[PDB]
């Protein structure tokens, strides 16, 4: 009750700065305001009263409690309308849009650049009720923006990084709303907001369209490059198997198998010529100098190419695991031939190591076939899980027992690694010549050998049960999604082209006239087709088609 | 039936990858051998004896180097251990998601 | 369910009869307040009930769980540490770690007032462990 | 859970001190007046904060707080 007489005392005093438009001053709640409290206390009536007294509907709460990454902080953007949107109060939003005094504008941005839709994406994490609330609020706010302002398209407004809510929705790993945005159909009063159509439905077969305005890699900074080279969430492999992405990636992958096979064959020819040069190292000097020039140009080519890749798209281990090996291998080969032309007498182990590393690095191209593609993904999952920590523990055991045997040995067991070789050759079954007889006690070394054997058996058995534990409690529909993601990475890399050859890449999808805009000209979009078979079509009514005759 | 299912699922991938490993390491060892490692067949025989446990290893010590040879043999044994573990866990993943009616 | 019902109602009746007595503070012959006995014997659900217990307005002081402030979806809850903190000798944590004998000692540590507390102490004393 | 338990035993043993130095420990948590006790004085207790997030708060009800202003 006292508020309107208190505001009346504020008005009748003749204040130059009014009381209701006043900000908190601390660092923690910087720029907080009365209207945010009125909204958060679930009161429609006090919001109405404060709007009648002249409250600022653009009070930017830019404080330290309103940042994303501080502990126990609530991010909603800074706008009051954003707060009423996030807190699921519909009529408050409707009053803030349709009040007669100081109307709200959806095009307004926070100090961080986010509008109401961006922050509404930011607050959705995971549930049934959270995702249903977020999707319903999103669609209702789009319809209200459509009836409020026909001027601008609201989803076109970018962030400070340059993101529309689709792109940022994929970047932050929000999946359910992202699925909802990629397949979204509205009704007849405003159908021009939708993205999905039906071209024709001839009984149980139907052809759906999808718009690709920011999904195709022809446009700069697409959702594809954001999923591949910018998304850090561990749920990216669920974000690839969606409906209008799968048809596009299948079409592009079957469109550009032959460049993949061609580059694979050229790399095989490279390694065969390198094999001949490494075997006939030892007239024939013409072929040897041709081998010098050929391996030099190939190593220069691949070293510069992977250096250019490492410079282009990097901003962290297993995803980028493949390219690092080729970069190191090409550096090793070019350094080996550089020291060889320098004649530095170090070039033979570098040459043999480069040959080994190059033939081991051929398993990059096992991703074309699924039967070895799943196998290579399992190799990477072995490489991430147990190998590093297990090798560290094994080095602890090895170094301890080797120094023990060295200090026990007073002409076998001469040095540290010269006995560490005996200790490792003992684990596979080539250990020999016990009872060294240079000291009285050899049962010491007997018990050391028993201890080392039993503990290494324990460690291998622990690595086995760790691999079984990590592999059994994971869905079978995971490695296939990882394979589809890795194919997506590779096909976008090949669509980028060569580094010495900038390709004139092409648009995908058919351009057609999807409908009419509410302002004049007909809406024409680029679209991707997808067929579908549904035997439950006779329960529901038939949807609105574009062309009746199936083309 | 499980013999046929295992040979059908493992051979045409695993022996191919393992063959790439053996051939690369054998050509590397013959190259790094400047009477041990006499021919390519004997070198592949030695490198498979290390998979049986009969390979006789020593320092080269008047050659290119010795520890390079040693570290390459280390890498061979550890990577084949990796691949055998991979074949095991793939067969266990195929065994885990199965039904008791199917083999019958 | 019957135990938490009888326990809360019996504490309310003890509040209504004699206010000067503090009933959850009386030790046994082993020297144990009943929360500590519930921790030592390895009884789970009643212990979880006692650690987070809230009551209505006529008896506020019996309750242990307090809300500092609630602002929309985020909330700040206060827990009491009258017998939980290891500052005093013979705390509940000291009973769990050392003096107990139950086979479910790992199950009781993931509870609400212990989890963030051990989180805070461990992150406060990482560097001397590394030292 | 077993990892949490072993970490708990370790952090308690390191909090106790080593053998040649028994150290006066530190209390943890915030001390404040929570409410009023029915016998005279207000309730004065030590507290620990936990900040938690939940989305069913609208259809459910809000309870009474200790401080109206968040701080
Ligand atoms: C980056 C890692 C993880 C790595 C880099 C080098 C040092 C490597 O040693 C390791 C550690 C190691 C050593 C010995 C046995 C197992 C693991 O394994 C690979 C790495 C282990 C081998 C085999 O590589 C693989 O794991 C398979 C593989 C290669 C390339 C791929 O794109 C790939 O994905 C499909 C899989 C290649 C080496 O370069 C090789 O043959 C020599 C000379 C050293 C090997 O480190």
């Amino acid at each position: 009750a006292c508020i309107q007489p208190l505001l009346e005392i504020d008005r009748d005093s003749g204040n130059p700065q009014p009381l209701v438009n006043a900000q908190c001053t601390d660092e923690y709640y910087r720029g907080h305001s009365a209207l945010h409290i009125a909204i958060e206390k679930r009161s429609l009536q006090c919001v109405k009263l404060l709007v009648e007294n002249g409250a600022n509907v653009h009070a930017k709460a830019c404080g330290h409690f309103f940042q994303k990454n501080q502990d126990t902080c609530f991010y909603f953007g800074e706008l009051p309308l954003s707060l009423a949107a996030c807190t699921k109060q519909w009529d408050v939003v409707n009053y803030l849009l349709e009040n007669p005094h100081q109307p709200a504008s959806l095009q307004a941005q926070d100090s961080l650049g986010n509008t109401v839709l961006h922050a509404l994406v930011m607050i959705a994490d995971d549930s049934a009720e959270n995702s249903a609330l977020v999707v319903r609020m999103y669609d209702g706010l789009l319809q209200a923006g459509a009836r409020l302002c026909p001027n601008v398209q609201l989803e076109g407004i970018p962030n400070l990084e340059g993101l529309t809510p689709l792109k940022l929705a994929a970047k932050e790993g929000k999946i359910e709303i992202f699925k909802h945005i990629l397949q979204r159909e509205f009704s007849a009063p405003c159908q021009s907001l939708s993205r999905k159509f039906t071209e024709w439905c001839y009984g149980p077969v139907r052809v759906s369209l999808y718009d690709l305005a920011s999904v195709d890699s022809w446009e700069e900074n697409s959702v594809l490059e954001i999923i591949a080279f910018h998304s850090r969430s561990p749920h990216r492999h669920r974000m690839v198997v969606l409906e209008p992405l799968n048809k596009l990636l299948q079409a592009k992958w079957d469109r550009l198998i032959p460049r993949f096979c061609f580059n694979f064959l050229c790399y095989l020819v490279y390694m065969l010529i390198f094999t001949a040069v490494a075997y006939h190292q030892p007239a024939g000097n013409s072929m040897l100098l041709l081998g010098h020039i050929l391996i030099l140009l190939g190593g220069v080519y691949l070293l510069l190419g992977q250096l250019w890749y490492f410079w282009r798209r990097r901003l962290s281990f297993m995803d980028s695991y493949s390219e690092i090996l080729f970069l190191l291998q090409a550096l090793l080969t070019v350094l080996s031939q550089v020291l060889c032309f320098l004649a530095i007498e170090w070039y033979l182990p570098l040459l043999v190591s480069s040959l080994a590393m190059g033939w081991t690095n051929l398993l990059y191209y096992t991703r074309g076939f699924q039967h070895t593609g799943i196998y290579s993904v399992m190799i990477e999952k072995v490489i991430l899980r147990d190998l590093l920590r297990f090798l560290l523990v094994y080095l602890v055991f090895l170094f301890g027992f080797a120094v023990a045997l060295v200090s026990l040995s007073r002409p076998p067991y001469r040095s540290i690694l010269d006995a560490s070789l005996e200790l490792f050759k003992f684990t596979i079954g080539m250990g020999e010549l016990a009872f060294q007889e240079q000291l009285r006690f050899r049962g010491v070394v007997l018990l050391l050998l028993l201890a080392y054997v039993l503990l290494t058996y324990v460690l291998l058995l622990n690595m086995l049960i760790a691999l079984m534990s990590e592999t059994v409690n994971s869905v079978a529909t995971d490695s296939w999604s990882i394979w589809k993601l890795q194919k997506a990475i590779s096909v976008l890399e090949m669509e980028n082209g060569y580094w010495w050859c900038r390709r004139k890449k092409q648009r995908a999808g058919v351009m057609l006239t999807v409908g009419t805009r509410p302002d004049g000209s007909p809406d024409e979009r680029w679209c991707f087709r997808v067929g579908e078979m549904n035997w439950a079509t006779w329960e529901q009514t038939l949807p609105r088609t574009l062309c009746e005759e199936p083309s």
